[PDB]
DNA sequence: CTAGTGCTGA
DNA sequence: TCAGCACTAG
């Protein structure tokens, strides 16, 4: 039909009319700073949209290309960037459209599947690569991944999703989509009713492209309002750190971590054989061949039948971990706990990892979020690399690529040092400046011994108590935390003495607790001014948000600096979990990468914390579990 | 024979 | 998060 092929030469198919090809004379400055009149071709919606957002759009392909269109990019400061892709997986999908939105101009849509002259993208590469031009994106991680994977270099970025998330102060988890944000801040409905229309086809319908253009032009007005809103709330530091942390995260996701298939198979066979042996032993002990070991009620009934009792001659009724500890003087329950451990490992990690390794490259690629967590720390999904077992044997599976070497660096006592800085405790700072660990100090003041005499067990009691009480746990509740997560058995009188002694000397933390509990404020802030508003008062969250948020800020600034400092030796950032950062470098640059990483982490720590000097433990490792 | 909720730990 | 196990419905 002639109506549907009116603009087929530009790879546009007309569905419901509502499209007109119009030519107008534009005014632009030549490279020599001379106003040169140029005539372009742009498409417009025949039926005007009720909103004020821009809807005109160019389309640049192999034939329609005009050399003077690059004059739009000259002497700009912000540009709206949005890309449409054939699918979500970066490795199995290509980029369909690149969209650049420039103020008081139509959006420029690059038809990637119909571009073959590499000079067509010459100006796009410069406008993306320039550090003085701010690129506005929605969910910038996705677009940055897709652009970097396709040999585009992107340097500056301003994610409207990040600004919207920070401004809401973690009040709501859902929302924060382009329609929601634009409705909230501009009072305009984008009509995002496109149900993920077909993009793989070379021809694209009218409504698809007009939805694409309005999703890009609206980012300029959102930038204008959100910049002022961030400046008003003094969130510019956190916003800048987060925006610059997009590229490190995308680099981590693209690089991934390699998996040794041979060692993985060997470990899987060994663990499965051990599981079978333990299952047979438990079957013999439970005296029920048909019993399903995994069934909770069945094992409860079996143990009840066998009549394993307490020291108080009390029978078990729940197989929770805390309950199982009380009953340990029988072989049956020991075998049951061992089997539970083995089964948890086998069914959580070994059998689940092969679903995540890509056979095309033999690597695990993770999805890193940076604002879903309440504290602000990174969170990983699909393969939850934070949920990997911490045992040395398990982590030995992960290895660097061929002809490379890992460099693992992690902070020491970062939460405690941040707490000392924020609360301004007189004694903690003076201790740290003399090179004594706060765990050692806590152990010494508890045990009344001098610093040299502290053993490892006292250090362990200190490790429990310091993390226990800094976040406001009551002395009664210290028992459960100590026994559950460290195995120490403590008498409540001993806990009372520990609490009194701990808060008698560290005056700063006591004053901090008193102020936070007296004020009962609903708004809290970190040292990067990342603000959060809780629905109601929560003492533990109140005392925990500042330190952990500042730790997240320190790690993010470290990644931002490290990504720039590693470009000389082609280092690859692989992972960032807890207070740990992993980078792979070639074996020739083994020595320099260590100094680069140490300097980056130390500068990041010293930017925020000023009283205390942070130290980093770095080791050159052949594999993760070294 | 397939669907689910509802409930219990690792 | 993640897995798995008794109890309603055709």
């Amino acid at each position: 039909d002639e109506i549907t092929k009116k603009y087929i030469k530009d790879n546009i198919i007309n569905v419901d009319d509502n499209i007109i090809k119009k030519k107008d004379i534009f005014k632009l400055k030549n490279e020599n700073n001379e106003i040169t009149e140029c005539a372009f071709e742009y498409f417009e919606s025949k039926k005007k949209f009720d909103d004020d957002i821009e809807s005109r759009f160019f389309i640049i392909n192999d034939n329609n290309y005009n050399e003077n269109i690059n004059l739009i990019y000259k002497d700009i400061k912000y540009c709206g960037l949005n890309i449409q892709t054939t699918g979500l997986e970066v490795f199995d999908e290509n980029i369909r459209l690149i969209q650049i939105a420039v103020e008081n101009y139509p959006v420029i849509i690059y038809d990637m599947f119909n571009i073959n002259k590499k000079d067509i993208l010459d100006g796009l590469r410069k406008v993306l690569e320039n550090k003085n031009i701010i690129k506005i994106i929605q969910n910038g991680k996705f677009d940055a991944k897709f652009l970097l994977h396709n040999n585009f270099k992107i340097e500056n970025i301003f994610d409207t999703y990040i600004a919207s998330k920070l401004l809401d102060k973690n009040k709501n988890m859902y929302g924060f989509k382009l329609n929601n944000i634009v409705e909230k801040y501009l009072n305009v409905i984008l009509d995002k009713q496109q149900q993920n229309s077909v993009w793989n086809n070379s021809l694209l319908n009218n409504n698809q492209l007009f939805y694409a253009a309005r999703d890009s032009s609206c980012l300029l007005k959102l930038y204008k309002k959100l910049k002022e809103e961030i400046k008003k709330e003094n969130l510019h530091i956190v916003n800048d750190i987060e925006n610059k942390c997009i590229l490190p995260i995308c680099d981590m996701e693209l690089n991934g971590i390699k998996v040794d298939l041979e060692n993985l198979q060997k470990s899987t066979n060994e663990i499965l054989n051990e599981l079978n042996i333990e299952k047979d032993n438990l079957k013999k002990k439970l005296k029920d061949e048909n019993i399903n070991v995994n069934s909770q009620q069945q094992v409860l009934k079996a143990l009840q039948k066998n009549n394993v009792r307490d020291i108080s001659n009390k029978l078990i009724e729940n197989t929770s971990d805390s309950n199982l500890k009380n009953f340990l003087n029988h072989e049956e329950i020991i075998s049951l706990r061992n089997y539970r451990r083995l089964y948890k490992l086998y069914s959580a990690f070994y059998l689940k990892l092969p679903l995540h390794i890509n056979t095309k490259t033999n690597k695990i690629h993770t999805t890193f979020n940076q604002l879903k967590t309440f504290s602000g720390r990174f969170s990983s999904e699909k393969p939850n690399l934070q949920q990997i077992p911490r045992q040395k044997n398990i982590r030995e599976i992960f290895i660097p690529n061929d002809n490379n070497i890992f460099i693992i660096a992690d902070f020491k006592q970062i939460e405690l040092k941040i707490a000392a800085e924020i609360t301004n405790d007189e004694i903690m700072l003076k201790a740290y400046n003399n090179n004594i660990d706060l765990h050692t100090l806590t152990a010494s003041i508890i045990t009344k011994k001098n610093i040299p005499d502290i053993n490892k067990e006292d250090r362990h009691i200190a490790k429990a108590i310091n993390f226990g009480l800094i976040y406001g746990m009551n002395y009664v509740n210290l028992k459960n935390y100590a026994n559950t997560y460290y195995g120490l058995n403590m008498s409540l009188d001993q806990c009372l003495y520990f609490y009194n002694s701990f808060f008698e000397h560290y005056k700063g933390i006591y004053k901090w607790h008193n102020q936070v509990k007296q004020k009962r404020a609903l708004q809290y802030s970190t040292l990067s001014n990342r603000k959060v508003i809780f629905p109601y008062f929560s003492f533990t969250k109140a005392l925990n948000y500042p330190v952990q948020g500042t730790c997240a800020d320190i790690l993010k600034l470290a990644l931002v600096d490290l990504y720039d400092n590693l470009k000389d030796i082609n280092g690859k950032i692989i992972l960032c979990v807890h207070d740990e950062i992993i980078i792979e470098v070639n074996k020739k640059f083994q020595e320099e990468a260590l100094k680069i990483l140490v300097q980056s982490m130390e500068n990041s720590a010293s930017y925020f914390l000023k009283k205390v000097k942070c130290e980093v433990s770095v080791k050159i490792a052949e594999n993760w579990g070294s």
